[PDB]
DNA sequence: TAAACTGTTACAACCAGTTAAGGGTTGGGGGAAGCACTGGGTCT
């Protein structure tokens, strides 16, 4: 077994990076496994170190891009870009971060940088937060990339929206 | 000089007959179903 380890950030973001991590063992196999909940937790029990969850992971995000093109700067009529998200910025957001992450993870190398988190991942997001008096010039909150889109599919596949 | 004795207190028939107990006609029209105010990202 590897129990997959997964940060503690909040109940809603993170069942979207659970959901992630278990839609991306299902495709590819991963046979035996469960889900245990811990609240926020939400971790994994497989019997598998990294081999399908890289294949699942590839094949979930050419479907994602696939899905991308076919919908329609690069705005489309995907939900993970433009169903449900309701900036206008992510509608570009979106397809030059899939493109970073196809850039990224396709020869079996890690990520190099982060990302920024949306208010439909995650409802507690924003650019301004207060530490003591007022709020930063920057977001201290960011999202690994492996883990953003772990969420973004989450968020596509797994739950639903009404618009 | 006395102060109603007694059989009797209605019988019998019958105790609504029929007919219909709404007929019709319309069962919300017609408008609207939040107007703004608060914008979140990515860059210089």
């Amino acid at each position: 077994f590897n129990e997959f380890k997964t940060p503690q950030i909040d109940p809603i973001f993170d069942l979207y990076v659970a959901y992630g991590y278990v839609v991306s063992l299902i495709r590819g196999g991963a046979k035996e496994a469960t889900l245990i909940p811990h609240g926020a937790s939400y971790l994994i029990q497989t019997d598998v170190s990294n081999e399908e969850f890289r294949h699942g992971l590839v094949d979930a995000l050419s479907s994602m891009l696939s899905l991308h093109i076919a919908l329609a700067k690069l705005v489309s009529d995907a939900d993970f870009s433009a169903g449900a998200n309701i900036n206008n910025v992510y509608w570009d957001s979106v397809p030059r971060n899939l493109e970073k992450l196809m850039k990224d993870l396709e020869k079996k190398r890690s990520v190099k940088g982060t990302a920024t988190i949306p208010i439909t991942l995650m409802p507690s997001a924003g650019k301004y937060m207060l530490k003591h008096f007022g709020v930063q010039g920057g977001n201290p909150i960011k999202v690994d990339l492996l883990n953003y889109a772990l969420a973004w599919v989450g968020f596509h596949y797994y739950t639903p929206y009404i618009k």
